């Protein structure tokens, strides 16, 4: 490394690999993420930088964007864990419903910053939400999607999750919004609640129908034009939908009516994040200290 000292390999992600890395000069430690091909789109660069001017408490902060020896570097401040080990971790108790609470709060706060600056994620998963000793929780990767539209895959051979992805998404709609984000976090919300991924899909068709097996097949009534949608087949079968009470027991109602707005099918009455926030559950949000064994 030109100015770095490679740590270790933290992971290989969904666009590139992953380096834990302490910089030599300001001797701080820091994730570095290599960018994927044999090009690079000047415009992704561009919009990439802008990414460097968002600063919140809940946005993990891109340090860097080094395009050299025409190469594309991401460093991003580093956080020791992320959500998916933690719950993994959790899986025998559970993640107490104080701290779900500060997490589904500061996520939601994120990602209100986030949509009032015009930047979508479009690929939440628990592995994207990072943690730390301090009950903090982060988003990364938000903007990346965008300043390279849909790659499909990583970038070598790895099964995407698309257990959080939107139902108008996997319909074939061109034009994601932010409702998007606040679908995947609904579904990182149950997943935080049961232990157990809410729409575990092996496939595209697959995660399509497990959602509408639970939410009820949609239609014209729900979602007005979902029968008009590029992937939308009349062949789809007609599933009744299921109630919350039996989706995320032992949920109270005020977290199953926040999580049902935020699981809405029509992207349009799907809640903000700034909406949400007001919600009554979170009347007694705390910021509780979670247990990390690092
Ligand atoms: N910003 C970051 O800090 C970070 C970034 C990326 N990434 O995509 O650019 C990844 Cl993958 C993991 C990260 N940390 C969580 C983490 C740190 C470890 F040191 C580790 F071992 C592990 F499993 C997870």
């Amino acid at each position: 490394m030109e100015n770095f000292q490679k740590v270790e390999k933290i992971g290989e992600g969904t666009y590139g690999v992953v380096y834990k890395a302490r910089n030599k000069l300001t001797g701080e430690v820091v994730a570095l993420k290599k960018i994927r091909t044999e090009g690079v789109p000047s415009t992704a660069i561009r919009e990439i930088s802008l990414l460097k001017e968002l600063n919140h408490p809940n946005i993990v902060k891109l340090l860097d964007v080094i395009h050299t020896e025409n190469k594309l570097y991401l460093v991003f401040e580093f956080l020791h864990q992320d959500l998916k080990k933690f719950m993994d971790a959790s899986a025998l108790t559970g993640i107490p419903l104080p701290l779900i609470k500060s997490y589904l709060f500061q996520l939601l706060q994120g990602l209100a910053f986030c949509h009032s600056h015009r930047v979508l994620h479009r690929d939440l998963k628990p592995q994207n939400l990072l943690i730390n000793t301090e009950g903090a929780i982060k988003l990364a990767d938000f903007g990346l999607a965008r300043a390279f539209g849909v790659p499909v895959r990583t970038y070598t051979h790895e099964v995407v999750t698309l257990w959080y992805r939107a139902p108008e998404i996997l319909l074939g709609c061109k034009y994601y919004s932010t409702a998007v984000d606040i679908w995947s976090l609904g579904c990182i919300f149950a997943e935080m609640v049961t232990r157990r991924a809410l729409f575990p899909g092996d496939s595209e068709i697959d995660q399509l129908f497990r959602i509408f097996r639970t939410l009820g097949t949609p239609d014209e009534v729900v979602w007005p034009g979902v029968t008009s949608m590029p992937d939308y087949k009349p062949s789809f079968p007609k599933w009744a939908r299921q109630d919350f009470s039996k989706v995320v027991p032992p949920l109270d109602e005020d977290g199953r009516s926040l999580l049902s707005q935020m699981l809405h099918y029509d992207p349009n009455k799907r809640i903000s994040a700034k909406a949400a926030l007001a919600h009554p559950f979170f009347q007694d949000v705390t910021k509780p200290v979670p247990h990390l064994r690092l």
